[PDB]
């Protein structure tokens, strides 16, 4: 059933599709394109947040460490940061605007804090996902040039990291639940896997978009009555101008929701 | 007269299957582009706007107002109660009520704000003090959401809501410290990006209020900040023949960008 809809839901969009569903009731998997790399765009600012939060684990105070907003700073998409412009803000204010916000200024900060793009890496690596990479700092890290490997993690490796971080003990006890309560509140999802589930069920995700049309959505899900999923769709598009398809991660989600 | 405006969104109307309002307050001259303006619908969720403003302007004479506790009881849980169900048999202060009814559309917070209001007239009573003639809250939820066609109960036009979500927003309605919060809490909304978000450019920030409920009821109030340009009002409601109609969140998106392509 889910693999003919996944495939038939691929080729009526033209793009290329990927999709990893945990669900923690059995353990049981959905997997389209699951070992494909894609561009992960903003949903990589999880990682960065979540490898703050694990610094902060040790520098107790580190969230409360105010970072410098210059006018140089500011990139091309600082809904918050742009606010602060000649003053500071905290790393949990950045943390909070990356995520809940997509400010990318605030991202560029949290790649900072962690010593650049390796040093989000270095963490994906502490935590056991041997395929997440970043390379890049906002805004090149979404060029989502096909068979660039830069900046890409698979649906599997990136739907395991998410379980482990959101329901599992990547994070400390607080810190896990900061980043739950952080993706409960994010503001740019409501277009995407929320879309395609029931309005009775719980989300937290993280979105993004970028070059090549690239659509993306990494969901934490909690049904009613039922234990949680975790579900990564990921999209991109041949052309390097293509519009966004958020319709297609809420199409995606619908037939994993309708399937169980 | 019709502009090229109306008539785009008289053309989505018809394709739409449903009945479209429309209003935008453009507060770089205050110029407004109706669309049905003077028409009622149903406002769902977006009464939880005029809620939380009647509450926040009650904290501007109680300092400590937002920080009192409100006991949540088993009995209070209706029908979509993502934060409230968290507090059963504990409490939420009316901060954290006001919030929840705005960023997540918990009805059982909407429904405690209404009853620290004195009921759905405490509402209407604020709405009038501000100066909406049109506006009215009769129900509690979720009855306020049968949006019956031709019901007049929790009904307003498309030009009364821009206007006081204006008032409210960017203008005198609330005192300062209060205006700035309730643009925090719509510009924290979880609910939005399928709405009237879909159809601006991503640039743009947008606080707002979706709703929905029955008869394909799907509703969005927004204060926009453009790329370079003062701030707007829209308000998008849609309605459909059909008790059992499926939501249109695309049709507000469309709605929204066709304002977007005639500024
Ligand atoms: C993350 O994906 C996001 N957008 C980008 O990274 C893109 C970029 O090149 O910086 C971008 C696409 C359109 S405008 C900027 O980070 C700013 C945010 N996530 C997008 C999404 O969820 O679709 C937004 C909300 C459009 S911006
Ligand atoms: C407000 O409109 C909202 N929903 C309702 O009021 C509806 C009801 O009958 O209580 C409802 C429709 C589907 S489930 C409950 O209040 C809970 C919220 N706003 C809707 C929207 O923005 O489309 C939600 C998010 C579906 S729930």
């Amino acid at each position: 059933a889910v693999q003919q809809k996944l495939a038939a839901l691929e080729k009526s969009s033209g793009g290329r599709l990927g999709v990893a569903l945990i669900d923690t009731a059995d353990n049981t998997q959905v997997l389209y394109r699951g070992d494909e790399r894609f561009p992960m765009c903003s949903t990589s600012k999880v990682m960065a947040a979540a490898a703050v939060l694990k610094q902060s684990e040790t520098q107790k105070q580190l969230l409360n460490q105010p970072v410098e907003i210059k006018p140089a700073d500011l990139v091309n998409y600082n809904p918050i940061a742009e606010k602060h412009v000649n003053g500071t803000m905290t790393l949990a204010e950045l943390s909070a605007a990356a995520l809940q916000y997509s400010d990318n200024t605030a991202m560029n900060k949290l790649i900072a804090q962690l010593g650049g793009p390796g040093g989000v890496t270095a963490f994906a690596r502490a935590i056991g996902d041997e395929t997440f990479r970043l390379d890049r700092t906002e805004p090149t890290l979404n060029t989502a040039i096909p068979g660039d490997p830069r900046d890409t993690t698979t649906p599997r490796a990136m739907a395991q990291t998410l379980r482990q971080l959101t329901l599992g003990h990547a994070l400390g006890e607080t810190q896990r639940a900061q980043l739950v309560t952080w993706l409960k509140g994010n503001t740019t999802g409501a277009a995407s896997i929320r879309a395609g589930l029931p309005t009775s069920w719980t989300v937290g995700d993280k979105t993004g978009s970028g070059d090549y049309g690239t659509t993306n959505d990494i969901a934490v899900i909690w049904p009613q009555g039922r234990a949680p999923l975790v579900l990564v769709t990921y999209f991109t598009q041949p052309q390097q101008n293509a519009e966004s398809r958020r319709d297609v991660l809420a199409s995606a989600a619908r037939i994993i929701a309708e399937g169980l």
